């Protein structure tokens, strides 16, 4: 279960932070490399698009303790642009 | 009709703001949860898309009133791709 | 023509602005009634894609006159955007 | 092969930099002029794809460097937009 599996490991990481640029690089590196996951086909979309929400619900809680409010947003899009990405 | 009573709650709730950033968080966290909608089968695409149309029509005007040009245009991004969303 | 109107339209708009964020605005609106005009199913995707082609080298040209970098990337990001949407 | 002979142009041209506006506007224009490639008609999806990665690894690599971490999330984004626009 290779996407959940990242989601948990990056969900891990990015609880620890204290750091609202660091939080929003790692979230999006997870993202990015959740959709890495599909188009190499080692896990199915409905895996990788569960794993997506978690990470996402996890790193903007945490930019809300920080409040870092332009951030949320911007990984909010990117989380939608990831979305669209693996469903083909 | 979950698409326009979703629309209509999120539609009230910005008509009362005159925080730019308040009603920028409400107007996109709508449209995730019109988008959210459609993804669990429960309203038809058509139906979504009025509600997305309507709901950012609302709050592009209560931007305009409070002078938020930034946020409109990024209201509108995130428009463009839910929309992309809905439509598989 | 539907479209091949719309960019004259505002392509000839465009053109007269010394002021950036008045061009962006432009541009972007005229980017959504591009994609609009598909919607409703008044002119084909080549019509629109042209269009919008035409359009945003108009408005990337005058944000350059006038240095508008980053609406410049805004503009592209949005015609991008734009241009998935009109591809179903 | 259009799109890793393109892909080689821009990354040649983008190591060189010192300037972080400046990079960043040619991995966008090198991202652009790949997905322009395909539309046409003269590679196939996987070679610009390909070429998108490679550039797109040495011009957050450049950027990096010079610490341009908001142009770095632009980048990826418009490479996003840019991968969805490749894939229909
Ligand atoms: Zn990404
Ligand atoms: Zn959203
Ligand atoms: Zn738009
Ligand atoms: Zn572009």
């Amino acid at each position: 279960m290779k996407a959940l599996e990242l989601a948990k490991e990056y969900i891990e990481k990015i609880k620890k932070l204290e750091n609202a640029e660091e939080a929003f690089k790692l979230a999006v590196e997870g993202l990015d490399k959740l959709s890495e996951l599909v188009q190499e086909g080692e896990t199915e979309k409905e895996e990788a698009l569960k794993g997506v929400k978690e990470l996402v619900k996890i790193a903007v809680e945490v930019l809300k303790r920080l409040g870092a409010e332009e951030e949320i947003f911007r990984l909010d899009l990117h989380a939608h642009i990831i979305y669209l990405e693996i469903r083909t």
